């Protein structure tokens, strides 16, 4: 019993609480923080910005993309063609946003019905999401 217990050379213990990150999204400042607290895996080949769980994602939006409209929504389509993952989408307001983010968080309701929880800055994100992922872990 001098020993010591091991390191952990393979826990099967990651589908407990843990966060995906496209390959491409890792090249942010955030999936960093991530790493602070929860831990964050890394998956080329997904879409989705982090993916909770395996009917949960969540996607970043920013002003930015409001400025567009027509094309973004595209993307937010193959999500709702999926099967039924109910995810939550993030936006940035920035100038335009406010201005004409009501109009179209009207119709995207309407149209996919998910859930829009607006910030303000990339913290915000990394802190509302982590801030529910820390809450989901316990029991």
């Amino acid at each position: 019993m001098e020993k010591n217990p091991p390191d952990d050379t393979g826990p099967v213990h990651v589908p407990l609480g843990h966060i995906v990150a496209n390959e491409k999204w890792r090249g942010s400042q955030l999936a960093q923080e991530m790493q602070g607290k929860i831990k964050l895996i890394f998956e080329d080949g997904l879409t989705p910005d982090f993916y909770l769980s395996n009917r949960c994602c969540i996607l970043y939006v920013t002003e930015a993309d409001l400025v567009a409209g027509n094309g973004y929504r595209k993307r937010l389509v193959r999500v709702r063609n999926s099967n039924n993952l109910k995810g939550i989408v993030v936006v940035e307001k920035t100038r335009m946003s406010e201005q004409y983010f009501p109009a179209l968080q009207k119709f995207t309701v309407l149209d996919l019905g998910m859930v829009l929880l607006p910030v303000a800055s990339q913290m915000e994100a990394s802190c509302l999401v982590i801030q529910l992922v820390q809450e989901q872990t316990k029991e």
